């Protein structure tokens, strides 16, 4: 009406870290959110993960997109940053207020080890040495966020995610919905009211659990 904020969840994670898990229950708690996932856009598409992102911000409808993307390379969120503030003024008027939130999935005291452990096991649970290949891949190009220094300085909140094998039959990717929801009523209360019911919080991560796309 005024002056609308959109917001822009940029993940920072390595495959398996529960990247589609976790921003599904979010869809499937908040229908209006877009969830715009990498792993679909075909890499000679016309339009790329960047541009599908601007083209699902222009109505006063549409306010936020999960940016489905690992970025676990500093240069992957410079891109972002650098393309989407550069073809804004293309789309969006001056009214329009842009924020991105960082959604780090790997904690800092993780050890490679461990980080390679849980999410290695979650995805073989598709030639198995080249998946295991590619994992490796974005494990090796992984630098971790650092808000100090370009390009992460330009992240207007991260939200720290845990990384844990699951203990009390409670999966990690449910402690992190719930995070993510409690931290934005926290932080961002125009973006969320009040909270799902924690049993509709269940129900839509359950569902994000036993997707078989
Ligand atoms: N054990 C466990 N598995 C999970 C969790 N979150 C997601 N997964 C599973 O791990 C696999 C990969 O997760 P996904 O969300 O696709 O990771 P992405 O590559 O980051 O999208 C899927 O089979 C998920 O069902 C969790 O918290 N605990
Ligand atoms: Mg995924």
């Amino acid at each position: 009406l005024s002056t609308t904020t959109k917001y822009i969840f940029v993940p920072i994670a390595t495959i398996g870290c529960g990247k589609t898990t976790v921003f599904n229950t979010l869809n499937n708690l908040f229908p209006q959110w877009t969830h715009i996932q990498n792993d679909n856009i075909s890499k000679k598409a016309k339009l790329k993960i960047c541009d599908l992102t601007l083209l699902a911000l222009e109505d006063d409808d549409q306010s936020v997109v999960l940016f489905d993307r690992n970025n676990s390379a500093s240069r992957e969120r410079r891109q972002i940053f650098t393309t989407i503030d550069q073809k804004r003024d293309e789309h969006l008027d001056d009214t329009v207020d842009l924020k991105y939130i960082a959604i780090n999935f790997i904690p800092e005291d993780l050890s490679e080890e461990e980080l390679w452990d849980i999410t290695y096991n979650r995805v073989i649970q598709l030639d198995e040495n080249l998946v295991e290949s590619v994992m490796k891949g974005f494990i090796q190009r992984y630098q971790p966020i650092n808000t100090s220094r370009s390009p992460d300085d330009q992240f207007d909140h991260v939200i720290h995610l845990k990384l844990s094998k699951d203990e009390n039959s409670s999966k990690s990717s449910l402690e992190n919905v719930r995070i993510i929801i409690d931290d934005l009523v926290q932080n961002f209360p125009d973006l969320i009211k009040e909270k799902p019911a924690d049993e509709l919080i269940n129900e839509c991560f359950q569902k994000a659990l036993d997707y078989k796309p």
